[PDB]
This record gives structure tokens, sequence and C-alpha cells, in this order.
């Protein structure tokens, strides 16, 4: 809509207060004109029809419980936009400042969130397994990174390529969580998963085996479930990324950590320049080594640490 850019105030899913960019035209709308071609948040009204109605509010204050998932979807889309622009010089998910649209209150008791090719979609969860999924910044950024992948490498969502696709989304979901300084960790989905249970998550990047996921190529899942293990085998790559950043000793291989910024630069270059739709784990290693070589030089510690980390998880 056309109107005056304003700043409202609201509370997110976890009860935290934040300012959000809105647009005034009789009502205040969840329309952020400050980022690219805009960030737009919609009410799906518990239907499965998309996108629903552009979110309208009478007083620019968003403290109702019904408001909370919209506040966080809107705010965390903006944080993700800022991360890709400020850190990687990428303008929105397509690199051409495409508008980011999100719908909240999708369906009823729906324990999922997804990028559907043109917008974000968030369920509210069932209140036991999940609370509204836009409350997790790493979830938001994970799903928006699938859009980045679709517009660059085009990794297909099965077998090793699909596990890479998932791991890329976990890596940048985590780097956005650190960028925002929003209770950062190397776990995925901890802020919205099992509200009754403290200290768990959907999966761990620092210790995938904590939840039974593989942390070495020799332990990879080889069956047909989960599209060939896309959420299971991602642990192999997630552990390598953790080692590249933080260092450690894993299956007897010592890795010198190089930190989070260089992790992000190496993987962003690999994704945007070198990966293809059917890249496998071995090709990811080659792409990451070449990216580190491009950025830091063939004899650098950065290249040596990438090699060490992939050796540690058994990927040659
Ligand atoms: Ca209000
Ligand atoms: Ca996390
Ligand atoms: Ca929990
Ligand atoms: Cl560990
Ligand atoms: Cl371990
Ligand atoms: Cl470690
Ligand atoms: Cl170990
Ligand atoms: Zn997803
Ligand atoms: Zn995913
Ligand atoms: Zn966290
Ligand atoms: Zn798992
Ligand atoms: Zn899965
Ligand atoms: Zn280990
Ligand atoms: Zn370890």
């Amino acid at each position: 809509i056309t109107g005056t850019s304003t700043v409202g105030v609201g509370r997110g899913v976890l009860g935290d207060q934040k300012n959000i960019n809105t647009t005034y035209s009789t009502y205040y709308y969840l329309q952020d004109n400050t980022r690219g071609n805009g960030i737009f948040t919609y009410d799906a009204k518990y239907r499965t029809t998309l996108p629903g109605s552009l979110w309208a509010d009478a007083d620019n204050q968003f403290f109702a419980s019904y408001d909370a998932p919209a506040v966080d979807a809107h705010y965390y889309a903006g944080v993700t936009y800022d991360y890709y622009k400020n850190v990687h010089n990428r303008l929105s998910y397509d690199g051409n400042n495409a508008a980011i649209r999100s719908s909240v209150h999708y369906s009823q008791g729906y324990n999922n969130a997804f990028w559907n090719g043109s917008q974000m979609v968030y369920g509210d969860g069932d209140g036991q397994t999940f609370i509204p999924l836009s409350g997790g910044i790493d979830v938001v950024a994970h799903e928006l990174t699938h859009a980045v992948t679709d517009y660059t490498a085009g990794l297909i969502y099965q077998n090793e390529s699909g596990a890479i696709n998932e791991a890329i989304s976990d890596i940048f979901g985590t780097l956005v969580e650190f960028y925002a300084n929003k209770n950062p960790d190397w776990e995925i989905g901890e802020d919205v998963y099992t509200p009754g249970i403290s200290g768990d998550s959907l999966r761990s990047m620092s210790d995938p085996a904590k939840y039974g996921d593989p942390d070495h190529y020799s332990k990879r899942y080889t069956g047909t479930q989960d599209n060939g293990g896309v959420h299971i085998n991602s642990g192999i790559i997630n552990k390598a990324a953790y080692l590249i950043s933080q260092g450690g000793t894993h299956y007897g291989v010592s890795v010198v950590g190089i930190g989070r910024d260089k992790l992000g630069k190496i993987f962003y270059r690999a994704l945007t320049q070198y990966l293809t739709p059917t890249s496998n784990f071995s090709q990811l290693r080659a792409a990451a080594v070449q990216s580190a070589t491009d950025l830091y030089g063939s004899t650098s510690q950065e290249v040596a640490s990438v090699k060490q980390a992939f050796d540690a998880v058994g990927v040659k």
C-alpha cells in the first residue's frame, strides 16, 4: 500500500519487545519500506489460502498474543535481509531486491514453516512440539536461505545434494542468529521447539550425535526415508562447519578454527560460485577449498583448516 513510513512497537513470540517498520494509511500495516522492494507480512487467518490479508493494526502497537508471530516474522525477515546485504553484499534472496513476503497463522496447529518458492509460510505449532515457528531467528534465516540456494546453485532436495542444501541453510541460519546477537548457539530451532523442555533443539551442529545424527561420512544414512537423509546426513556437513569456525579435535583430527566471519565468506562463495544442482559432499569440499584459496591464498591457514575439517568428518 501507499502511505507514510512509521515505526511501531510490539512483542514477539518469546515475550521480547521490539520495534518494527510499518506503513500508515488509516491503519498501520506490516509493510517495511526501508529494505529493498519491501518486507510484507500477512495474516492467513488459520486458512491454507495464501498469502491472506496484509496485516493491519489500528494503533501501531502489537502486544496481543495473536500479533506475536507476525511481529517476529516481520522483524526477523528484516534482520535476515540486513545480514545478506551488510555481510555478503546480496540484495534480498534473489540478489535483485525482491520483496520478502511472509504469512503467519497458516492452518491450525501446524508444526512447520517453509519457503514455498515465492513467500515464507509459518504455522503456529501445536503448543507442545512447537510454539509459533517465526519465533526462531535461525528457523526464519534457515528457510530464507533455501531461497538464496534456489536462485544460485539450485541444489536438488534429495540424497547428498539435499543434505548440503539443508546444511547450508543451518549454517547461515546460525550465522544470522550470531549476527543478531539473539541468544546465539550452534543448535537449530531451540527457541521454538518443545516449550516444556529446556536445553534441547531439532539438531546440533557442534555435536550432531547428541541426537543420533551422523558426524562422520562412514556413519551416513543410506536409506530412502527423509528424501535420502537430507535432515540426517546434514550433520556431517554441519559438524565440518562448526570445526572450521571454532576448531576442535574430531575422530583424532585436529582443526584450527578460523572464526565465524571467514566460515560465512567461504561457504557463501562456494554456494554462489561453484556449487551445482547435483553437487555431492566431495564436490562441496572441493568448492570450499577453492573458495578459501580464492579469498585467502593456497598456502593460508584458512585453506588448511577447511581441509582439516573435511578430513575430520571423512569427506575426501
Ligand atoms: Ca494494536
Ligand atoms: Ca540456534
Ligand atoms: Ca525445548
Ligand atoms: Cl564436540
Ligand atoms: Cl563429536
Ligand atoms: Cl569439537
Ligand atoms: Cl570426536
Ligand atoms: Zn524447510
Ligand atoms: Zn531446510
Ligand atoms: Zn539460540
Ligand atoms: Zn536428527
Ligand atoms: Zn527431514
Ligand atoms: Zn568429535
Ligand atoms: Zn567436537
